[PDB]
């Protein structure tokens, strides 16, 4: 009262699983060898994710919902940044 | 309870974020310039989504769950229609 | 609290809708003709899914959360097998 969101890309593939548990959203990564803890760590009770490739460059969008409000987080190769998404 | 589902397609990309809040599911859209409110509006407490391309034409399937029942909604270019999906 | 997750692949397309309801996760499938009940059946309150292709062969990963623990399930052509995923 655990909630997950998953995305994958490429043919290896790379997989990312985001878990919202105890008011925190964390990330677990698979790139073909084993699972490791990712850099994503934001407060939230709910999470959704989508991702796309531009050649070999991955872009991830994580929608983290905390206390009635939804924040979009972007991964575009170098660090997680807050996105332009708003609910209204 | 906010609960979201997201899908994306193409290289721009186009992103669709569906939010179930206060018994209603609404849609926000990104097509490369800015976020705008989509046409989708159906009752529901939970939402999932998947999409696929047929060349450049998008097909979206939204699964909206409301009061114990799941209804599929289809976007195939010209309007949201009710899908053939049943749970059993 | 019905909670769903969806994935699709190819041009037909094939669609898989996973539903967590009454402490069980079941699967409904569409391969171009009609909806039918799939072999996936595991205990759980929450579910997410991701899939990818290697040619026309589908690989599906289902993340089933039951009583605080998340188990990854793999479909790689011949049966559902437990995956290496751990939360930590
Ligand atoms: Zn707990
Ligand atoms: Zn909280
Ligand atoms: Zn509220
Ligand atoms: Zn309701
Ligand atoms: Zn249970």
């Amino acid at each position: 009262s655990v909630q997950t969101a998953a995305t994958s890309w490429g043919t290896v593939p790379s997989i990312r699983v985001y878990t919202a548990n105890h008011g925190k959203i964390t990330e677990r990564c698979w790139d073909g060898k084993g699972w490791y803890t990712g850099a994503f760590n934001e407060p939230g009770d709910n999470v959704s994710v989508t991702s796309w490739l531009v050649g070999s460059a991955i872009s991830i969008r994580v929608y983290a919902s905390n206390h009635g409000k939804t924040t979009e987080w972007c991964w575009d190769g170098n660090g997680w940044t807050k996105g332009a998404y708003t609910a209204t």
